[PDB]
């Protein structure tokens, strides 16, 4: 992804 905050998937 271009942007820093995507997403929660990895921990």
């Amino acid at each position: 992804c271009a942007n820093p905050a995507c997403g929660r998937h990895y921990s």
